[PDB]
């Protein structure tokens, strides 16, 4: 943390953050969500980290070079250490990236190594080559070299993500899936795990071995698993919580803007809220059904009437303000809602649906007052506008993600937030073989458009190709875009170091500080 001259620090440097839900895991290779990544950034540090404004910056790697954007060489700082005092080496990164690639690990982020195009990843994921053939090597203890199969100019931007953080081989091998228990875990970020009580709290304490420990200010941070946004706000206002999770309750938000304006932080965020359709399950394998659902949802009602927290109605998957996004707003988005409704009804009528045999299906969402209220509104809108019946189902976060991966669903609420600020951070998740493809969408045409983006060596052709890839997804109605999120949360006046300038919201508790109050 960089405490401004003149600021008086509180005697007790502790923080309590709400984290939305119980985490899937603390193992960097078994996680895929925001709550998971929030804790992961305090515990495991990769090659690069985001600074306080979100810029990719030195993590374990103090400096790096690239040759033709294909061979990346990272020079690891000599004093990088794990919490048990042992050095973090390039060998840790080699083991870690191989474990991520290995199909036996079954990481939801196995495809992150395909997104960066590390050599031999496709064959490794497919079981054709052993994970040890991955294009990574330790040239020495302090030098990690990555070899890609094609030039990727934005490659280093990927490296702040939890999936490419190092994990400690000896703990993994000795304790297997209990390696992340407090008595066994070993970490290399600014914090160490002190306590983990499922559905109660995660307590982290400062890691004295961290290389940049002298600049850490907060001594302990607690992450809570509260999925009710109302309850989060209540425990924030009671004094327990210093920073709410960044999901805000429809019940109270308008009142909060008037009551504590200075604490209501609202900043740009590269995330899209959408209804994920299971594209491989009848009748959602019919483009007419998906298109009907996409058109009949009234975003103006949802975004401006129901939620009204500053979100913008969405017509694409990639947020339009992602760096490199130059998207074409589809003609249906300019139509009137009535015109969208007629087209929708026409398509469903063409798909075989009638008043006597209507379309009925489930709408799965992770427990939350916000998603429940939005799903109830969407259900009402779809019933009224298109004559469809939906059965709402809530599931806790970890179960909910497993259901979407399993494909044991019809339509699910969804939100994707960028991992690096570039259109492929979104677009790569709709690749037929992506480990992040919970839409179960498989388009050879879409796949080809993205493969072509690194076959050209310039940004304008690349941006036009991303635009076309979005048009292909839209043409297929793979999803139902709802809104682009804003990052809205409450932060007490005494929490310093949180700018709100990072559109990825990659917060590190090592950058924060408690102002005397
Ligand atoms: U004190
Ligand atoms: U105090
Ligand atoms: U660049
Ligand atoms: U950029
Ligand atoms: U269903
Ligand atoms: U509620
Ligand atoms: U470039
Ligand atoms: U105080």
């Amino acid at each position: 943390a960089d405490v401004p001259a003149g600021v008086q620090l509180a005697d007790k440097q502790t923080l309590v953050r709400n984290n939305g839900s119980e985490v899937q895991s603390l193992d960097p290779h078994k996680i895929e969500g925001v709550p998971e990544s929030n804790v992961s950034r305090d515990l495991f540090e990769g090659l690069l980290i985001s600074d306080v404004e979100g810029h990719p910056s030195p993590g374990v790697a103090e400096k790096w070079e690239n040759k033709d954007f294909k061979v990346w060489t990272f020079h690891l700082r000599e004093n990088a250490k794990w919490s048990d005092g042992t050095p973090v080496t390039a060998h840790d990164f080699v083991y870690s990236w191989q474990r991520l690639a290995d199909p036996n690990t079954a990481s939801p982020y196995a495809s992150y190594l395909q997104y960066g195009h590390i050599a031999n990843i496709d064959d490794i994921i497919a079981g054709k080559k052993p994970a040890t053939d991955l294009g990574v090597k330790a040239l020495d203890d302090h030098t990690f070299e990555v070899t890609l199969s094609e030039p990727v100019p934005y490659f280093y931007k990927l490296l702040v993500h939890p999936s490419v953080s190092p994990v400690p081989k000896s703990a993994v091998e000795k304790f297997g899936d209990k390696w992340t228990q407090p008595a066994n875990i070993v970490t290399n970020g600014a914090y160490k795990l002190k306590n983990w009580v499922v559905n109660e709290r995660i307590v982290l304490e400062r890691n004295p071995q961290y290389w940049d420990n002298a600049k850490t200010v907060i001594n302990q941070v607690t992450y809570l698993p509260i999925s009710s946004e109302v309850t989060d706000v209540n425990r924030y206002r009671s004094g327990e919580i210093d920073m709410t999770y960044n999901n805000m309750p429809i019940e109270l938000f308008q009142k909060l803007k008037k009551e504590i304006p200075n604490e209501v932080r609202v900043d740009p965020y590269l995330c899209t809220y959408y209804y994920e359709i299971n594209n491989q399950k009848a009748p959602f394998n019919d483009v007419r059904v998906r298109t009907a659902l996409k058109l009949a949802l009234d975003r103006d009602i949802i975004v401006n009437k129901v939620k009204n927290q500053g979100d913008l109605p969405a017509y694409s998957y990639t947020p339009p303000y992602t760096d490199g996004a130059k998207l074409v707003e589809p003609e249906w988005f300019k139509w009137s809602q009535q015109k969208r409704n007629e087209e929708a009804k026409k398509l469903l009528a063409e798909a075989g649906f009638t008043a006597d045999k209507p379309l009925t299906f489930d709408l799965l969402y992770n427990t939350s007052d916000l998603h429940k209220k939005l799903a109830i509104a969407v259900a009402s809108i779809w019933k009224k506008n298109l004559g469809v019946n939906v059965n709402l189902e809530n599931q806790e976060w970890k179960t909910f993600l497993d259901t979407r991966h399993q494909g044991t669903f019809d339509v699910a609420r969804a939100g994707w937030c960028a991992d690096y600020n570039e259109p492929t951070s979104f677009l790569n998740t709709m690749l037929s073989d992506s480990s992040n493809n919970t839409a179960h969408y498989k388009s050879p045409a879409f796949d080809k458009l993205i493969a072509d983006t690194l076959k050209v060596a310039d940004d304008t052709q690349r941006s036009e190709l991303y635009a076309k890839a979005e048009q292909q997804l839209d043409k297929d109605s793979a999803i139902v875009p709802v809104y682009y999120y804003v990052n809205a949360r409450l932060v007490k006046p005494w929490v310093g170091g949180y700018t709100g300038k990072d559109p990825l919201d990659n917060i590190y508790v090592k950058n924060l500080y408690i102002i005397k109050h």
